[PDB]
């Protein structure tokens, strides 16, 4: 039978957080950490913009915020080739599966803001995949992502540029829907038989039934009880998702934990809800699901006053409830799943115990049978 993967998202972090103690300066240490936890896929920016203009370039990007542990809170240099490679060719030699993506880090040179057509972002996904094909990993490489929570500008200034009107996380206004699909036309006169999508994470799911978007092969969506109903749980709380001032943590430190604790039921109840009708959308479009980003609050860290412990439950209750859906081929415990969330990281029997269930979890018959949309992803499961 064919067994879901169990998925974790180390974004552009495996890239740049290579200096003294930030988490990935030794891949070969971190990815066994990760096979004795039980995950056997990883989601990667890679950063194909770059990759496209000079790949073997040390690029310096600017951050995108100091609030938060995921990349560099501060400016930065990487170089893209061959360390991608390198570390898919890490991934291989462990049965790791690699889902990529991007998040069109900023260089100082804004170079990602050249990518003003549908056609231009499909060629620049057309040279990394040639990249990686050259050293013999495409096999390694699980899906392809277009862009991380389409159409947000913070990571498609590109499209944002050129149609405003459409606006954060509207990925099925007739603008997107139309760009979407030119760009997945073009990658597929090249790799017919890779899946290719877009992420998003609009919290309306009903939006795939109500628009054409067949042309994605897979679903991937962003799932948090803090973002349900209206983002109830942040307005109590006072988070704002602030990228540089620290005042919203104080608030999470504040609020968080009292504001989950004072009725657990209820947070619990609103996301179990959310997960079972993307099931439901997903299985009446016959598309498989994978989830990265997921379950609990969207911005955590290792920090004074912050405990881990409500936050593993919500994981531990998102990922078990996805996972019994049948729905879903990719499964993430939480978006913390990495070295640099020491809280997070630590306890290897939770995670394994959650693995476990991920990857003995049985695929809905919508996907395995007379599904050639999804079989073009499950062949490679």
């Amino acid at each position: 039978e064919i067994s879901p993967r169990a998925i974790t998202m180390w974004d552009f972090s495996w890239l740049e957080r290579r200096w003294p103690g930030a988490g990935y300066e030794d891949w070969d240490q971190v990815l066994d950490e990760l096979s004795e936890r039980g995950y056997n896929a990883i989601r990667i920016d890679a950063y194909p913009h770059l990759i496209a203009e000079n790949p073997m370039k040390k690029w310096l990007l600017k951050e995108v915020w100091n609030q938060q542990d995921w990349g560099s809170p501060d400016m930065n240099e990487v170089q893209v080739q061959p360390n991608l490679n390198l570390f898919l060719s890490k991934c291989k030699e462990r049965d790791i599966k690699v889902g990529l993506s991007s998040w069109y880090r900023l260089d100082v040179d804004e170079v990602c803001l050249k990518l003003d057509t549908p056609e231009k972002l499909a060629d620049c996904w057309l040279t990394i995949l040639r990249s990686i094909e050259e050293d013999g990993l495409l096999d390694t490489i699980l899906y392809v992502d277009l862009c991380n929570e389409w159409p947000g500008d913070s990571w498609a200034p590109f499209f944002a540029k050129t149609y405003p009107n459409v606006g954060w996380g509207n990925w099925y206004k007739e603008e997107s829907l139309r760009w979407m699909k030119t760009s997945l036309e073009k990658m597929r006169q090249v790799y017919p038989d890779m899946p290719f999508l877009y992420s998003f994470d609009h919290g309306d799911v009903k939006k795939y039934e109500e628009v054409d978007c067949s042309f994605l092969d897979l679903y991937e969506h962003h799932i948090w009880m803090a973002q349900q109903n209206g983002g109830e749980f942040y307005k109590l709380v006072g988070y704002g998702y602030n990228r540089f001032l620290p005042d919203d943590y104080k608030n999470v430190v504040k609020n968080a934990e009292r504001v989950y604790r004072e009725r657990p039921g209820y947070w619990q109840k609103l996301l179990t809800d959310k997960i079972e009708l993307m099931a439901s959308v997903a299985r009446k479009n016959r598309r498989p699901l994978v989830t990265t980003e997921c379950w609990g609050l969207v911005d955590y860290k290792d920090w004074p006053l912050l405990k881990w412990d409500w936050v593993k439950d919500l994981c531990e209750l998102g990922t078990i409830t996805a996972a019994r859906t049948g729905m879903w081929v990719g499964v993430a415990t939480s978006n913390f799943c990495g070295p640099q969330f020491a809280g997070m990281w630590r306890d290897v029997e939770w995670h394994k115990r959650l693995t476990s269930i991920i990857r003995s979890s049985p695929l809905d018959e919508s996907l395995t049978k007379n599904n050639e949309v999804a079989a073009k992803l499950l062949k490679r499961l």
